[PDB]
């Protein structure tokens, strides 16, 4: 039943697995000191470059002193093998109810209410993030890792220390959906706006139930359209116009004309 456990007891794994990435495979676990289940991530150590062994070693440490009811709990991390896998653990806080993404799979809208309150979490996240000494930027912000408490319960958002694996700059082989990010990204030159980019994007795919630029075959295209400032299709399909001039505002090519996350929490929309 337990396949696994930290050197001190405090956690363990089961061989019940959640969930998969190219990098990674979830298992439910336990925390054994307060008897509630958590999430045991294993990160193929192998696959990782040495910069982002350090760095994630670093934001593992930063990510455990977190707390905040809008981002998912970090409790620890480290260095495990079995047969002939090294891979370095992560535990964290277990999402039993789904993301923003299986949400408007499941569910195939959001209605307004549950739009404004939920974005209005995700802000408050990332106003949190941005203001800790010095600003954790996200930088990987999608739906797919914005969790749910429950289907009508709050958001918090996720996956902080996977993020630095997001290879921004890398080549990257064309098979499976092509993605967009920030135009700045492409080069890794971001900060905290790079966030507000990705929250107008997680806004608009809210407000649409597509992921954008679904009109590109492949993520050169859509590099092509997003540094031109050429908007997703999907864009001129949000309905509501309060919505869709916050995404407008968002979703800037210029990253010093967007929106910043006070003026949003600020807008007539959000209170």
């Amino acid at each position: 039943k337990a396949v696994g456990m930290s050197n001190d007891g405090r956690f363990l794994k089961f061989d019940i697995e959640i969930g998969r990435g190219s990098f990674k495979t979830v298992y439910k676990g336990l925390d054994t000191e307060t008897t509630v289940e958590v999430a045991w991530c294993e990160l193929q150590d192998r696959k990782l470059t040495k910069s982002e062994r350090q760095r994630f070693k670093e934001e593992a440490e930063m990510l455990k002193g977190l707390q905040h009811p809008n981002i998912v709990r970090f409790y620890d991390s480290w260095e495990s093998t079995v047969k002939g896998k090294k891979c370095i653990v992560l535990v964290t806080e277990l999402m039993t109810s789904g993301t923003l993404k299986t949400y408007l799979k499941r569910f195939k809208v959001m209605k307004i209410k549950v739009l404004r309150s939920w974005c209005r979490q995700i802000l408050k996240g990332l106003q949190f993030l941005h203001t800790r000494t010095p600003p954790i930027i996200h930088r990987d912000l999608k739906c797919d890792n914005i969790f749910i408490t429950g289907p009508t319960g709050s958001v918090k958002i996720g996956d902080l220390g996977l993020a630095t694996l997001k290879r921004a700059s890398f080549a990257k082989s064309v098979i499976g959906t092509p993605e967009f990010m920030a135009p700045e990204m492409y080069e890794e030159k971001y900060d905290e706006s790079v966030d507000v980019y990705a929250f107008g994007m997680c806004m608009l795919e809210m407000a649409t139930s597509e992921y954008p630029y679904s009109e590109c075959q492949n993520a050169a295209q859509i590099y092509r359209r997003v540094t031109s400032g050429v908007k997703p299709a999907s864009f001129d399909k949000v309905a509501i116009p309060e919505v869709k001039e916050i995404i407008e505002g968002c979703i800037r090519q210029n990253k010093d004309e967007r929106y910043s996350i006070k003026d949003l929490l600020n807008h007539a929309f959000f209170q």
